């Protein structure tokens, strides 16, 4: 009787929730891919900003290694040598991936300089299951530390979303 | 007499330099606004599915307490005494604001228990225009988990984007 039509009732509650979740698991990709549309178009917005500032800052001497050494967070990482060492970084680099999600890399750009020969130093993160894998440019030093960092990574979220931002902020 | 001892083309690089990030602070709010308009977009799509989802699971009993207690992380977070409560839970609903920004809120619906008169639970996140935000909860008023639901946030993180996004997978398991 009414027994039976509950028994039959929730067996078919069980399989409509199952295309339910299936509906709402399309509509939530749908709408994250839009999301991200949004972030990629707004990083092709952004880059010829991006490179007038790098020129802009050309002009100014010590400007990148000044920014992070203002940085609360990111200015004791430098040992003394390590400061030195900055004296010759002249541009700091970050972009994402074309498609966002998968990741970014992080790039030290190097005036010729007697430490190392690369005149860019790059810590690259790539991720697309929660998980991600890192690599970094192998300094080539010449024959004559924060440089351990070119091997969860708090220093690459500060720069990222700190100074690289604004690093005016810190500047000033 | 401070940037006037300073060189000119120094003071008009840090100028130029000024409104560079201007300009960036503008563009990074039209690509918040263009997400929030897709966020605001997707809820009202979600709303009648969300509303059919509630339907069907009247049809399936102790759906939302098999579903909280079989989660993982929630699961681990209860007094045996709080699995006692949870016993009577009935109902989980999480509602953002109509515009998405101004907050949400999470929901437990508890049927007519020994322990407290409540039969709501709500705890509502409110974000303010400037700054920081404003966290509401319900005084629970009894005849730990609902430690939970005070105004002073990881759980609420869990519920709202694992639990409620998709429950059937943990009423399975
Ligand atoms: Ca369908
Ligand atoms: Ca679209
Ligand atoms: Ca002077």
């Amino acid at each position: 009787s009414n027994l039976e039509q509950i028994d039959a009732e929730l067996v078919l509650s069980i399989e409509k929730l199952q295309e339910i979740q299936d509906d709402l698991e399309k509509i939530n990709e749908k709408a994250s891919d839009e999301v991200l549309e949004v972030e990629q178009k707004y990083n092709v917005i952004r880059k010829p900003v991006y490179d007038k500032r790098n020129e802009v800052i050309q002009s100014i001497p010590g400007f990148w290694m000044t920014a992070f050494l203002s940085h609360p967070a990111l200015g004791d990482l430098l040992t003394e040598e390590d400061q030195k060492i900055f004296k010759y970084l002249n541009s700091l680099e970050v972009e994402d991936a074309k498609d966002v999600k998968s990741g970014y890399s992080i790039t030290f750009h190097f005036t010729s300089n007697p430490f190392f020969e690369d005149a860019k130093l790059t810590k690259t993160f790539t991720f697309l299951e929660g998980t991600t894998k890192i690599t970094a440019t192998p300094i080539k030093w010449k024959e004559g530390s924060f440089f351990t960092w070119f091997t969860h990574d708090e220093v690459a979220d500060i720069i990222k979303e700190d100074l690289w931002s604004n690093p005016l902020t810190y500047f000033n």
